[PDB]
């Protein structure tokens, strides 16, 4: 009677040492993992990277009339006969001007480019740039480096290329960071006299706070900052660790592009969208780096924006993207006050030689900083190691019948004698 | 001699596994968890549901002399004696209108609804939607759903609800989302001329970005938007998975509500308070769903306010909502640009056939969008499982004494004898 | 053959358990933790306290004489020769008040100064709403910061109870509508360090146990708006040495009953300036002499650059265990609307124009009746080392610790 307990006792004990460990076997190739935040203090911290863009496209009064001519269209001037659209709301002095430029009567075109287009039709920094402050001291617009966007030609403050090392931080809150004043020029927005879709009614700029890692994505990945405030924009640094399969989904290998020294998900968008359109349109945009030819405005017309559109629309197989293991990213809190006080808009004027008005409608002065000097960490952590694995197996596999792998060892030396 | 530092090393052994054994189940029974935090791109992004009121409960040019007479004094537009309060800083022409609203000579009332008067009162989508596009494609006011809250006539753009599908975008940005130009018309707005309780002095829009599964709760978990800016609103995509007891506290159970198929915090919420309202007082708000009979203004004034106030703070146990297991939450950043540019102002006056002034304090542009095409993922995850257990005691219980569960249970064997 | 490959497995498992054995040792000794999140429903939450500063430092009627003559170069207003700056953009009651005020022909304390010149809670605040029911501005306690005079609601100090809210939203918090009197602003006619032009208020959301550090933990609120503010209480649990970063004994400084990293680092400025200056500035809080505006210019200004800059290692400051922080959102409405704007020109005796510039409504609530706990758990217990060792040495050799000990006694005897 004796023995039938103990077969049962051994019986039930070994099934239980089976599900138990199959099931720790099935969890560790899970591969799970769990998360670790921490929070580090530091008596220094780069500062980030602060692209800015005009959200106008390009000055009024620097468009030619041979721009008329090869992008007329494109940039919705003109129309599709190469006439002047609906007049409603048109300033006689303005509408006059681009009648003018519209004349096309014997006119030679000389040649154009897409990029000599941008870079002198685009907001001069030399002109927005009111005041620039860094960490209470003078910064030159040779800070600033010109990077071309969806939006146009933009600025890249501290952005820390071509040699330039970067700046840093050695205190936080609102007086310690960044501080420009800046004048949006709004009197050399494109007149909008009739509806279209590239028609917008916004003023002000759009900013991102961005790693010197990565290339700007304004279009995407950037906040407006309207004119008459002075926002505040107090950073958080975030430095991130993650794991690759079979963890989770990272790019282990570093992966550099030939466009981009350094990986990041931006640099891998901008890519597959270059290497697309490279492809398909023989032809290159203005804010694609590399050294294809860049694009006609016939090209724009008749080619690229579609073949960017079906990109996006067809499948997302074609430019998949994968998140690097290290990635810094800058959270961010914005405020705003209002500019100028009442005690100061005299002042400005005078000192800018504007009126009042104008004042109030085309300045902005923005604030980045960072809130403390500290930065937050956040990482994945494998969460069950083959050492564990092998402890509790052994715990188990201990505990139910107290065997080791050198007693199966021997069970199988019986059934290799048998 | 030999035995005796044996019986030594046997005895601290064994008490030293005991107190690490008590230390593993102990640890086990406080059923603890962890947290696993990740980042997971995607080709495609279901949007959310939007929902914006109105500041301004309904409009002033659409109440009539019956609504005054029934809820003159629930609107505020009447004193409790049924007479107008004091014209101190009124517009002549916009006193006399109410004055010869609220005349009530040789006046025989016709039916009131409250529910009728809020749908016919309330800021029309047709009027204030002057512009609407979603992923670049133009969208009608017909998208938007009628939702009735404490703020009155709202608007729920992708409520998915009534068959229709929820919306998807397959880029990010601040073109690729739902982008409105509205007129919150602000010369609609009911008059302040006297100091009470009611008295705003707000103009704008009140917007909530939440799942389909949820109905709005903008009362308490709107965010404002202000008349004269582009507001961007950056939404990111969160999907939270909890656990159950003992580990934590959510839902197992479906919970189904009478009100709503899908169960959520705020539906629960306003299941509480409508549940409590027709127990005390026999009839429902606006903004409750079900099928009892709407409030009368006179029910509202004796009942349902003092009501609802007594259960905030009397009944404060009594209302406990539990939180669901896979809740989907948006994360928003918002930021703002001037509207309208110099060179866009006119052509937005004779475009709608207003004053530049009109178009500087009352058209707004709301802009919401996904940052980028990814959601996090913050899941509770249980730290110690039975096996995990099992095979520490297993092997701390070798490492000590070197023993097993057959070695207790021959043990009780020899015991047994 | 069998005992060989018998003892070549014993050799190859004691190999095996000798590298998993010093894994989990030293993964042990990494002192590994890893973080749990929560989410808490609760039926009450305690109000924070809201600190808030003009950013106009003082009042220019408030000005007299004897302040021009002693504070002149430091609030700006007169130069190091005691005259008007750069008559341009200048107003004529302006500049005819500040020459008759400097007339400096047959003619001090930093804190009665500040006390006295700055903006009067009274005179701001235009209304005050709190869970509906009407607040004083006597609820809020004037604290100095770098900003001057400023005020704290729900500030909890001197025994005050602090404040709950049972209900979430809107309507259930504090609501303010101030003035900020921006013709009371500083006149601007010449370049200065101290020249700003930004009209509105900073405020910063603290828990009561941190006093206020605006000029860093601040946001703006700008006039002509209602912002809403919506909390997230946040509970957060650190991990003192060897896992982490935190101060297990609190070593409350003098000065503040509670420790608080902003405490801590106000009160390292102030033990410097007393060190470098005999003298505290008006921010700084204590029973030590204040300094005279001779002694800001030529010792307590640069002692304090010189402090961040110098030395960044002499104050440091380890982070409390427990602590307690306020999460916000922000966002706008218009105000006044075109329906109100002439009851509340004609109710403050002030012009529609007036209210425009100078009128805003902060309102601060929690979004909903819960708070999150972030805390930080250990990975690694001994009780689970000792069970991983266990387990590893019990599968590949089948030991004990009294296996070792008999072992060491027959090596003893042979
Ligand atoms: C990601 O960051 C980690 C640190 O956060 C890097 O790890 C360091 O690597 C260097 C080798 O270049 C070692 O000298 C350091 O000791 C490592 N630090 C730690 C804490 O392990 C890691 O190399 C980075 N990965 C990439 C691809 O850049
Ligand atoms: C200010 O600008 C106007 C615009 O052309 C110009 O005529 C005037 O001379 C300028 N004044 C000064 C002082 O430069
Ligand atoms: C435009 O509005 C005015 C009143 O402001 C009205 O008289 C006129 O008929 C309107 N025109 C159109 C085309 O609606
Ligand atoms: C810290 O706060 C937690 C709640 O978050 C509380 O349980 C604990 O008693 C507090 N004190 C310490 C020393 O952890
Ligand atoms: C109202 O404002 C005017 C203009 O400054 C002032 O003279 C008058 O005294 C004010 N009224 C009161 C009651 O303060
Ligand atoms: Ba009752
Ligand atoms: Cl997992
Ligand atoms: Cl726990
Ligand atoms: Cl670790």
């Amino acid at each position: 009677l004796k023995r039938v307990v103990w077969a049962l006792c051994f019986m039930g004990s070994l099934a239980l040492l089976a599900l138990v460990c199959t099931n720790r076997i099935q969890y560790y190739f899970l591969y799970p993992h769990v998360t670790k935040l921490d929070e580090v203090a530091a008596t220094r911290l780069t500062f980030p990277a602060v692209t800015f863009c005009n959200l106008n496209e390009f000055r009024f009064s620097r468009v030619t009339k041979n721009d008329l001519y090869h992008a007329g269209e494109l940039l919705a001037l003109l129309n599709n006969r190469y006439e002047i659209p609906d007049t409603q709301t048109a300033d006689e002095k303005q509408l006059e001007i681009l009648q003018d430029k519209a004349n096309f009567r014997n006119f030679k075109p000389k040649p154009f480019n897409m990029l000599e287009f941008y870079d002198r039709a685009g907001h001069d920094i030399r002109e927005m740039l009111l005041s620039c402050f860094f960490r209470g001291e003078q910064c030159s617009p040779e800070d600033f480096k010109v990077v071309f966007t969806r939006y146009g030609k933009c600025y890249t403050f501290n952005a820390g290329q071509d040699g330039k090392p970067r700046l840093i931080t050695m205190k936080g809150g609102t007086g310690n960071g960044l501080e420009i004043m800046l004048d949006i020029q709004q009197d050399e927005y494109l007149p909008v006299w009739g509806e279209t879709d590239e028609t917008s009614f916004e003023a002000g700029i759009k900013v991102q706070i961005h790693s010197q890692d990565e290339p700007p994505l304004i279009d995407q990945l950037g906040f407006g900052v309207a004119p008459g405030f002075q926002t505040f924009v107090s950073c958080q640094e975030q430095r991130l660790i993650y794991l690759p399969p079979p963890w989770g989904d990272c790019k282990a290998t570093t992966g550099d592009s030939e466009f981009y020294d350094t990986y990041s998900i931006t640099a891998c968008r901008i890519d597959c969208e270059t290497r697309y359109l490279v492809e398909n349109c023989n032809c290159r945009m203005v804010h694609m780096p590399g050294d294809a030819p860049y694009c006609t405005p016939e090209q724009y017309k008749e080619c690229a924006d579609p073949a960017l559109d079906f990109l996006v629309e067809k499948d997302n197989e074609y430019c998949v993207c994968e998140m690097p293991c290290n990635v810094t990213r800058y959270g961010k809190e914005l405020s705003m006050v209002k500019i100028p006080s009442k005690a100061s808009a005299k002042y400005l004027a005078k000192k800018y030689n504007k009126s009042e008005q104008y004042i109030g409608e085309n300045i902005l002065v923005l604030d980045i900083f960072f809130e403390a000097l500290n930065y937050e960490t956040i990482e994945q952590k494998k969460a069950y190691e083959v050492a564990g694995l092998l402890g509790d197996i052994g715990g188990q596999m201990g505990l139910f019948i107290g065997a080791s792998i050198l007693t199966v060892l021997e069970l199988f030396d019986y059934a290799y004698e048998v």
